[PDB]
């Protein structure tokens, strides 16, 4: 058998196991690779091409020889068969070429020849028939089997002609994947059958007990597994019964596919264990591959004897040799290539794996894992917030945070008062609804504005957070940030008109209208920002790093951050800004004077990260101080806003108790109210007769005004007392400006300017004569609410002001006194004096430090393992637990409430391993259609830490006794955002929820996969948990 000469001297081949003649295929025998004809089966020697190197031409691959000439057609290169266009010599990858008047497929990875294709079709058409898709050829006949259709590899079931979509399929000993559109790719070539010989039978496992195998997880075997065989070939010579000390690697005796087996033989050859000129390819006869593996095993046993051990073998197969990835990691099925990272729905970390169920994984299965919101995955280990036990644990943690001082040191003035729900749209609605009911039970926020306004909570979303807007349990983000991004933050010539600032609209739904706002309790309670720790900041700091160093987020060091931050602030301080927003003061002037919003100041707009906390003031500092100071003293009453014929935005507040322009107001009103004039065109010039007006209203006739902000040539002049330039209203309450100075006072004229602080125009005007302690704010009342809403947008809510008190890119403290939390406490009275009523602290959880995302590289507190560790023993980035308690006390003693950033979405760096069923998925929690399919997967899912062990579940029995309502099932409503098909505006419908009852007697002392929805991709591959790929059956120990 094998290669046999016929009666006319011609060569033919017969498969060494089956005896079938080779026709229309390639076969590697000895050192040589032959083709055998599809007609008579006549051999053809394909010359081995060694030397040369892979090339480029204008943009594709070729291969050039020893004499630098470009090779064409079929080529036998170092044990692979490749095809190069017969004219340009451009390498074919992922397609078919004709040879011997039939079709062969060359895979998309390396262009290797891997299989036969039945036909290639261009002229047929798809049909829908008996509930299926099929393909009919040019004679209207159904096409069957593995084919190409219009250049795409596809498969149609042989019996029916039904097209296969979203499945892995075995065709003639090769495994492919066909995506959601039926488009195909090669995965691997299968092994035929294992050596049934006496040698192989000695290699069978001693038994199926766990003591016979290692590197196992939950009873499953992995690529790293070593095992005890029945017998051992001691010394390379003598079969003996194995002992309990004999262990050998499973991948010396068994391979998941042919590609791995061939790669193994060649690797071993290259490292001394096989001496031969024989070539091992995908076209080698399986018999010869099986035999050569046995010869490798002989040589291993000889070396095990010489070395008195297996430590050399551990290294050879499983560790990086010469900077190269290990043998295991070189294989497709054991690396990230078989996980198909990325895609549009893979927002971070290369995308996600979603957990499912499997009969063999009872300890990781779940009856839950529904997203219950519009998004699901984002980062790291995604917490299943639909799970009843997890929802209880969320109440436990919330309780812990809201009583942190009481619990850790008996200090009742050192507890958080409100929350931020981080990544709200990525957690199940039941947990959000239940969280709001907790705040209701604990603080009676629903009773009146006086209770609600003591606990002003917020979420990271707009109107889409339907559980947050249905009863206005928390503030949503207004559309101001997005609107200002269109009309103010861009360079000259890239801003839209300011008419987009007149209404606050979220996908066509009105949040509040500024044009003529004389009402109260109409607007959706909201916060307005321009920047945040993660809104409009990273991307720009990243561009700065790159011009500065060459690095970016995927590779940057601590020195490179510092270098990037130097360039960042240098840019920020110039007129012409390569990376920074324009018109920041003007945007803050809008934020701080608009009616029906609670503004939130960002730390980073006031201070610079090229210094320690609060050390370096930003260029915008004086202007934002001046704006906060004037808001406290003057801003109350109604609003009007319009854009005039010169493009200038004119905004007026009338002052306390004046809702309209025609309101005569009361005696408090006369010295309150203000006027704001903004332009976004730095070349604005008025003619000599043009006027710009502010209609201050009927309470402000014949009245002197004074500047708070004026645009100057170089920047902005700021004034915090009545010693400033002045101007007078006429008998209707109108202020009138022009291109002339008023009474010779510099910077009172209207004109476009370009400087570091403004690109267009900014002025702010307040009535003269306020007392030194005038406070235009409105106190909350104890009056009972009757409309079902927790928060109401009115003068009292408008009187609050939030401070986001951190940045991602702040540096590490070098001393106690530099720690953020120690500096905050010391500066408490500064915040109170600015009118901050809510201090939003960073998340205080200890960072995982694992560098798998930005959060765990600059250690901001969003990426943690132990969510109860708030700086016990050694500090977080911001301080120790004792510092945190002192900060909360200091803020409370300066009349602020303090907000806890509650991060229910994920947990990082859980070192303990488990096995779970997994499929590729995106942020929406939709199954992606990838070659990974659905595989059992070794996840990093078990852990938590010392404070979770100490505190998780500890308060549940007492919470159930005090607020039993929280542990019951409950019916509820919420708004749901729908996207229209025809590209018109999203629209809101009312959804119904029914949360489940939850238990008080199961604690989550450590995370594990049964409490998780999934994980970011880990790079182990589609086949690191071992199975028989012929029938799909996992190896599992009993
Ligand atoms: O390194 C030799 C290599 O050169 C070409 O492929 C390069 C590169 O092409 C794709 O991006 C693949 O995904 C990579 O794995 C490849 O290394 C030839 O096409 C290939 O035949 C050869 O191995
Ligand atoms: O060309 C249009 C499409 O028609 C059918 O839906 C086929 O299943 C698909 O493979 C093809 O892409
Ligand atoms: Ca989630
Ligand atoms: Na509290």
């Amino acid at each position: 058998k094998g290669l046999r000469q016929d009666s006319n001297g011609k060569l033919r081949y017969f498969d060494l196991t089956t005896g079938i003649q080779a026709k229309g295929q390639f076969v590697t025998i000895g050192q040589e690779t032959y083709y055998f004809s599809k007609d008579h089966g006549d051999a053809q020697l394909l010359p081995m091409v060694t030397e040369g190197h892979y090339g480029t031409i204008t943009t594709a691959w070729v291969y050039r020889d020893q004499n630098n000439t470009i090779l064409k057609g079929l080529q036998n290169i170092n044990g692979t068969l490749q095809f190069f266009d017969p004219y340009t010599g451009e390498q074919l990858k992922g397609g078919v070429a004709k040879y011997d008047d039939k079709l062969f497929y060359f895979e998309s990875g390396k262009g290797n020849l891997v299989s036969t294709v039945a036909g290639d079709y261009q002229d047929g058409h798809y049909i829908s028939q008996d509930g299926q898709t099929r393909y009919a050829d040019k004679q209207n006949q159904l096409v069957k089997g593995l084919v190409t259709v219009n250049g795409a590899l596809q498969y149609f079931d042989n019996a029916t002609g039904n097209q296969i979509k979203n499945q892995q399929v075995i065709v003639d000993g090769k495994t492919y994947y066909f995506d959601d559109k039926g488009n195909g790719e090669y995965l691997f070539t299968n092994t035929l059958d294992m050596s049934t010989n006496a040698f192989s039978t000695k290699n069978v496992a001693f038994n199926h007990d766990s003591s016979s195998f290692d590197h196992t997880v939950d009873g499953f075997l992995t690529a790293d597994t070593w095992y005890r065989p029945k017998s051992i070939l001691a010394n390379g010579t003598t079969w003996r019964d194995s002992t309990d000390k004999d262990m050998r690697p499973l991948i010396t005796v068994w391979w998941p596919n042919k590609n791995v087996q061939v790669n193994y033989l060649n690797f071993m050859k290259a490292n001394g264990l096989l001496t031969t000129a024989a070539q091992y390819t995908l076209h080698s006869d399986q018999y010869d591959l099986n035999q050569a593996a046995q010869d490798v095993q002989v040589a291993i046993e000889r070396r095990i004897a010489s070395e008195h051990g297996t430590d050399w073998l551990q290294k050879l197969l499983f560790e990086s040799q010469n900077n190269n990835p290990s043998f295991v990691k070189q294989q497709f099925i054991w690396n990230k290539d078989s996980e198909y990272h990325g895609g549009g729905d893979a927002w971070f970390q290369g995308g996600y794996l979603k957990y499912g169920n499997n009969p063999l994984t009872p300890t990781t299965n779940s009856d839950y894992r529904q997203p219950g919101n519009a998004f699901d995955f984002l980062l790291a280990n995604d917490v299943d917030n639909s799970n009843p036990v997890v929802q209880a644990e969320n109440l436990n943690w919330l309780h812990y945070l809201m009583n942190f001082g009481t619990i850790t040191a008996g200090q009742d003035d050192a507890n958080f008062d409100s929350i931020r729900i981080d990544a709200v749209d990525f957690i199940h609605n039941d947990t959000i609804q239940r969280t709001y009911d907790y705040l209701r039970d604990a603080y009676q926020v629903q009773q009146s504005e006086a209770k609600a306004n003591q606990h002003i909570s917020l979420v990271e979303a707009g109107l889409d957070a339907g559980t947050s807007t249905i009863h206005n349990d928390a503030l949503i983000e207004s559309n101001l940030r997005e609107a200002a991004t269109l009309s103010l933050t861009n360079e000259p010539g890239k801003n839209k008109p300011l008419t987009n600032m007149l209404q606050d609209v979220d996908g066509g739904t009105l949040i509040t209208d500024h044009t003529q706002n004389s009402t109260e309790n109409q607007a959706t309670p909201n916060y307005s920002i321009i920047h945040a720790h993660d809104k409009g900041v990273q991307e720009k700091v990243g561009a700065a790093i790159t011009d500065a160093t060459g690095a970016d987020w995927t590779n940057f060091t601590d020195e490179q951050l510092k270098a990037g931050l130097e360039l960042f602030y240098k840019d920020q301080r110039a007129t012409n800004k390569k990376y920074n927003s324009y018109n920041i003061p003007s945007i803050y002037a809008l934020m701080l004077t608009n009616k029906d919003t609670v503004p939130r100041m960002y730390y980073g707009d006031m201070y610079q990260d090229d210094g320690q906390y609060m050390a370096n003031k930003s260029i915008y500092y004086d202007a934002l101080v001046s704006l906060m100071t004037a808001r406290k003293s003057y801003v109350s009453g109604g609003q009007t806003m319009s854009v005039d014929n010169h493009g200038l935005l004119k905004s007026v507040r009338f002052g306390k108790d004046a809702m309209t322009a025609n309101d005569l107001g009361t005696s408090a009103t006369r010295t309150e109210g203000l006027g704001v004039i903004i332009g976004n065109d730095p070349k604005l010039q008025l003619n000599d007769s043009d006027k710009v007006t502010l209609d201050m209203g009927a309470a402000h006739k014949n009245q002197k005004y004074r500047a708070v902000i004026l645009t100057t040539r170089d920047g902005l002049a700021t004034f915090n007392s009545d010693q400033a330039p002045t101007a007078w209203t006429n008998d209707q309450g109108t202020l009138t400006f022009s291109n002339q100075e008023i009474n010779g006072q510099d910077n009172t004229q209207i004109r476009g300017v370009a400087n570091p602080q403004v690109s267009g125009y900014l002025a702010v005007w307040v009535p003269v004569g306020a007392s030194d302690n005038q406070d235009a704010r409105t106190a909350a009342t104890t009056t009972e609410n009757h409309d079902g809403k927790v928060l109401h947008s009115n003068a009292a809510l408008d009187s609050n002001l939030i401070y986001e008190g951190f940045s991602n890119f702040q540096p590490k403290a070098t001393t106690h006194d530099e720690l953020t939390n120690v500096v905050i406490a010391k500066n408490a009275d500064v915040f109170n004096n600015w009118g901050i009523t809510s201090f939003e602290m960073a998340p205080q959880y200890r960072s995982s430090g694992d560098h798998t995302f930005l959060d765990s590289t600059i250690d901001n507190g969003y990426a943690f393992t132990d969510r109860y560790d708030l700086g016990f023993n050694t500090p977080t980035k911001y301080g120790t637990d004792g510092d945190l308690r002192a900060t909360i006390q200091a803020l409370h003693h300066a009349n602020m409430q303090v907000m806890a950033d509650v991060v229910d979405n994920q947990v990082y760096n859980l070192p303990g391993k488990e096995v779970v069923s997994a499929t590729r998925a995106g942020v929406y929690g939709n199954d992606d259609a990838t070659g990974f399919g659905t595989q059992l997967y070794v996840t990093n899912s078990v852990g938590g830490g010392q404070y979770q062990e100490k505190y998780a579940g500890q308060y549940l029995e007492a919470l159930k006794a005090k607020y039993p309502d929280l542990f019951e099932g409950k019916a509820y409503d919420y708004w749901y955002k729908n996207y229209a098909n025809d590209g018109s505006n999203p629209y809101y419908t009312l959804s119904h929820g029914d949360r489940e009852s939850i238990p008080a007697d199961v604690a989550i002392k450590q995370w594990s996969a049964k409490y998780m929805n999934g994980t970011n991709v880990l790079g182990n591959g589609m086949g690191y948990v071992l199975k028989d790929w012929h029938n799909g059956q996992y190896f599992k120990l009993d």
